[PDB]
C-alpha cells in the first residue's frame, strides 16, 4: 500500500519532539516531481522507537487509513523509508505546526471567529471520516496542524489539516490511555474495544475545549488515578471563558456514546453562530 523511499533521498534534521513511542524530525526529501524536475522537499520524518518495535503493525496501519482517502483537511503520507533497521514514516511537513502550540503562543490574538473557522474545518474533516466509517481515534489539538495562518491583509481564514492517529489505543498499555483522559472517552477506558465512530465525537468535544481554552490541557492538574475517578463521578469539563461553544462541548462529550450528535448536526450548530 505504501510507496517506498530510499534513505539516500532523506536527510534528517531538527527534532520536532516525540509522539507515543515515536521520535519526530524535520527532514529533507530529494525527489523527481512533475515534469521530471528535481525537488528538495522538506518532509516530516517520524520514527517508531526502536525500543517499541511491537507496535509497528499499528504504527503503519494508522497512517495507511489516512492514505487510502484524500481530503483537503487530511495530512498527506509520502511513503515509508527503506531502512530495514528502522520504521520511518515520510509525511507532509505542515509549516506552522500543531494547533495547541499556536493557541498557547497566540492566546490573546484569537477572537471567536478564528476558533469557529478552525472548529468548522475540523468538523468537516470528521464528517468526511464519518461518511467513510473511518475511526480516527486520537483527535486532539496536538494532532491539528496549521497549514496557513489567518491573513489580515486579505481577510483570509486559517487552514488546518488533521494528522494521522498514531498507534491505536486498542493496543496501547493502560497507563497511556488514562494519561489521555479526557481525550479517550469513558467507554474506551473501561474497554479499549469500545473504540467506535462515537469515540471521535467525544474527542472532538475535548479538542473544542482546547480551542476555547487557549492551549490549556483539560484536567492537566489531575493524575492518572483521578482522571479515572473524574469519569466515575461522571464529571464534565469546566465551561471555557470563551463560553460560546460550551454547550456543544458538553453535547459532544456525552457519557452515552449513542447520544453524541453526528458531525452533520455539529456543523449545523457551528454554522448557527453569528
Ligand atoms: N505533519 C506535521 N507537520 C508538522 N509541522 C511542524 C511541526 C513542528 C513545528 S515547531 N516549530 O516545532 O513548532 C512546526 C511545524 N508537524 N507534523 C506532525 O505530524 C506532528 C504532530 F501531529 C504532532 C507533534 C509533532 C508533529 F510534528
Amino acid at each position: 500500500v505504501f510507496h517506498k523511499i530510499r534513505n539516500e533521498d532523506l536527510i534528517f534534521n531538527e527534532s520536532l519532539g516525540q509522539g507515543t513511542f515515536t521520535k519526530i524530525f524535520k527532514g529533507v526529501r530529494r525527489e523527481v516531481g512533475d515534469y521530471g524536475q528535481l525537488h528538495e522537499t522538506e518532509v516530516l520524518l517520524k520514527v517508531l522507537d526502536k525500543a517499541h518495535r511491537n507496535y509497528s503493525e499499528s504504527f503503519f496501519e494508522a497512517a495507511s487509513m489516512m492514505s487510502k482517502l484524500s481530503h483537503k483537511h487530511l495530512v498527506l503520507n509520502y511513503g515509508v523509508c527503506v531502512c530495514g533497521d528502522e520504521n520511518i514514516l515520510v509525511q507532509e511537513f505542515v509549516k506552522f505546526g500543531s494547533l495547541d502550540t499556536y493557541l498557547k503562543k497566540n492566546k490573546n490574538c484569537i477572537n471567536i471567529l478564528w476558533k469557529l473557522e478552525v472548529a468548522k474545518q475540523l468538523a468537516a474533516a470528521m464528517h468526511f471520516l464519518e461518511e467513510n466509517t473511518l475511526i480516527h481515534g486520537n483527535v486532539c489539538a496536538k494532532n491539528i496542524l496549521l497549514i496557513r495562518e489567518e491573513d489580515r491583509k486579505t481577510g483570509n481564514p486559517p487552514f488546518i489539516k488533521l494528522s494521522d492517529p498514531g498507534i491505536s489505543i486498542t493496543v496501547l498499555p493502560k497507563d497511556i490511555l488514562q494519561e489521555r483522559i479526557p481525550w479517550v472517552p469513558p467507554e474506551c477506558i473501561e474497554n479499549p474495544k469500545n473504540l467506535n465512530l462515537a469515540t471521535d465525537k467525544w474527542s472532538f468535544g475535548t479538542t473544542l475545549w482546547e480551542i476555547c481554552s487557549g492551549g490549556d490541557k483539560p484536567l492537566s492538574a489531575l493524575d492518572s488515578q483521578r482522571k479515572l475517578q473524574f469519569y466515575e463521578d461522571r464529571h464534565q469539563l469546566p465551561a471555557p471563558k470563551a463560553a460560546e461553544l460550551a454547550n456543544l462541548i458538553n453535547n459532544c462529550m456525552d457519557y452515552e456514546p449513542d447520544h453524541r450528535p453526528s458531525f452533520r448536526a455539529i456543523i449545523r450548530d457551528l454554522n448557527s453562530l453569528f
